[PDB]
């Protein structure tokens, strides 16, 4: 019957020269810092809600770190238990973002990341695809030192 492709963007949207208009579906690869949920009133539990979430994300040919907004979390509303691990090779759908630019830091060297404000999770899910990062890219490389230069 044939199948239904998602076009990749990262590469493209990075290199663009506009913040993103339309919405963008991604497949999440990895949880690599996941989210609490904000518990009302005092307690000697560690509260750890006005941390985002930190997501590698994918598109079928580059990954992107994406940082999950607060606004994106706490608006949302979840089926099964709040926070992302567990939906690992799921569809996810960026409804509001943002491309920035992180400068090096505790012995990291400087990226072009996603800041994600609203997002919506698809039911599709899949198989999880060995793939370069974004940053791995030659014209990204260069329009993030580039951006630095300001």
């Amino acid at each position: 019957s044939g199948r239904l492709v998602l076009r990749p963007w990262i590469r493209e949207l990075i290199l663009g020269s506009e913040t993103p208009s339309s919405p963008r579906a991604g497949q999440l690869l990895e949880v690599l810092q996941d989210a609490e949920a904000a518990v009302a009133g005092p307690s000697h539990a560690p509260d750890t809600s006005d941390v985002g979430a930190t997501l590698l994300v994918s598109d079928g040919t580059h990954s992107v770190r994406c940082l999950v907004t607060r606004e994106a979390l706490d608006t949302s509303d979840w089926e099964e238990e709040f926070g992302f691990r567990g939906t690992e090779g799921r569809l996810l759908l960026l409804q509001d973002c943002g491309v920035h630019v992180q400068v090096a830091e505790g012995g990291a060297p400087a990226e072009f990341y996603l800041q994600v404000d609203r997002f919506s999770l698809l039911p599709t899910e899949q198989p999880r695809l060995r793939v370069p990062g974004c940053n791995q890219d030659l014209d990204v490389q260069k329009k993030l030192y580039d951006c630095l230069e300001e």
